[PDB]
């Protein structure tokens, strides 16, 4: 099996104990860590934080301690613009400029492949994401006659169905590439005041509309528009969504003002880290949607909706049972990294019950 895990670019900047360096990573927790994200620049692969060739260092010395380790870098994220992506693609051009870019800039940095998380493509960019995937594809075919080992190619994919059926030529864009991320949870559209779950793995019986919005229904959808199984990857969270309640209701469809208050390390309205989540936990309601599988917490008037050691089992399990090549952690930063917040002496509680499970077959 596969672990896929996430390490962003930003988290070096959280104070105190908040801040993550790649060099805080377990060598040996994942098969493969991203780096996110890379930037384009006159239709070139370039850097985004101003040390990021030094972080990229530290990152791949890892596998002087883990020979198998497998790294990548990721090209995109929410902060790119979707357009910019739509205007290098949908040019023949600035299109093979790109690709032929990032060969020579992987190698000089010391990174095993590239992943792309063009988020998203409209109805639109569908033809060209085809064409940049196999055409990248092809180039790193090409590339690997030097001598070198064949560099990886990836793809973070949205698990909403109207996404999906809108940007993506699954079953084309499968044959190229070598895995394919599904982003199994942000499921309660920013959109509404309801209160929900944005990583659910099952439908939950006590509902009829969006039965689209869960793990179950992504991946069973994937395997019918033709990805294989041992290329498809689970997005599982390290972080929880908030909400800050517009009523004393705490329960299902309960009313929402807006975005739960931020937290004191990740300082971002709607999120929260884990470790964040086990600090916020003391003096909370804890509850447990039992169709859905997954928990949420209450405080005051603050809801949150997270993944615990159980419910990421659970999704690990299922993963396991349906076939599929693995697993993806968004993001190993987020995870109790110092093992110093969640109780349990334990580095990466989340990344590492994943493991565990992932580990007896
Ligand atoms: C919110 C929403 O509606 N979007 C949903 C998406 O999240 C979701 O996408 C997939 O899933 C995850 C999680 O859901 C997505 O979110 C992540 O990705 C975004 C990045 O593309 C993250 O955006 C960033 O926010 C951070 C924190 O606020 C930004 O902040 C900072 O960055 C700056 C600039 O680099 C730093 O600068 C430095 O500051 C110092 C002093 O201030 C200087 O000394 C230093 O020199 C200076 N700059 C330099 C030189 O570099 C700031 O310090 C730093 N911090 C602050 C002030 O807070 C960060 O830059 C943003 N990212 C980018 C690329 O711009 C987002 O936060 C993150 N979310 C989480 C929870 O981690 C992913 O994008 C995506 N995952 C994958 C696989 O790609 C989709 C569903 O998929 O749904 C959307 O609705
Ligand atoms: C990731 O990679 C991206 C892509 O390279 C990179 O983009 C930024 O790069 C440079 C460096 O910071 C920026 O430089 C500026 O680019 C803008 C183009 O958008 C130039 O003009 C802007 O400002 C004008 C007003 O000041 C606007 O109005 C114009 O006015 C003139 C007269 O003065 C008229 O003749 C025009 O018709 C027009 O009305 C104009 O619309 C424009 O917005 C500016 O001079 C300068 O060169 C860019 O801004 C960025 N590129 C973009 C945004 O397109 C990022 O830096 C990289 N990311 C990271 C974190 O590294």
């Amino acid at each position: 099996y596969k672990l896929i895990c996430y390490y962003t670019s930003w988290s070096q900047y959280r104070e105190g104990d908040g801040s993550c360096f790649p060099d805080a990573i377990d060598p040996f927790l994942c098969t493969h860590v991203i780096y996110s994200f890379a930037n384009i620049s006159n239709n070139e692969i370039d850097t985004w934080e101003w040390n990021d060739v030094t972080l990229y260092d530290t990152l791949n010395t890892l596998k002087n301690r883990n020979p198998k380790l497998k790294t990548l870098l990721s090209v995109g994220g929410w902060n790119f613009g979707p357009e910019r992506f739509s205007k290098i693609a949908s040019k023949t051009q600035s299109r093979r400029t790109f690709i032929k870019s990032v060969p020579p800039f992987l190698r000089t940095h010391g990174f095993d492949g590239l992943d792309l998380a063009w988020l998203y493509p409209g109805r639109r960019d569908k033809r060209h994401l085809t064409a940049l995937v196999k055409e990248m594809k092809a180039e790193f075919a090409r590339e690997a006659q030097a001598g070198t080992e064949r560099l990886l190619l990836s793809a973070a994919v949205s698990a909403g169905k109207i996404a999906i059926d809108r940007g993506y030529d699954i079953a084309q864009i499968s044959r190229h590439l070598d895995f394919i991320s599904l982003l199994t949870y942000d499921f309660h559209g920013a959109w509404r005041q309801t209160v929900g779950h944005h990583s659910p793995l099952f439908r939950g019986n006590s509902d009829a509309s969006s039965r689209f919005s869960n793990a179950d229904y992504a991946v069973s959808y994937m395997l019918r528009l033709g990805a294989p199984a041992n290329k498809l990857v689970m997005g599982i969270p390290t972080f929880g969504r908030s909400f800050t309640l517009a009523s004393s209701k705490t329960d299902v469809g309960a009313p929402i003002s807006g975005p739960g208050i931020p937290g004191r390390f990740t300082k971002e309205k709607g999120i929260l880290a884990y470790y964040e989540i086990c600090d916020f936990l003391h003096g909370a309601t804890t509850h447990r949607f039992r169709d859905q599988q997954v928990p949420y917490a209450t405080k005051g008037n603050q809801w949150v909706a997270y993944d615990d050691q159980e419910s990421v089992k659970n999704k690990a399990r299922y993963l396991k049972n349906r076939q599929l090549a693995g697993a993806m952690v968004w993001a190993l930063d987020l995870d109790d990294f110092r093992g110093t917040f969640c109780g349990q002496n334990l580095t990466f509680p989340l990344t590492s019950a994943v493991k565990d499970v992932l580990a007896r077959v």
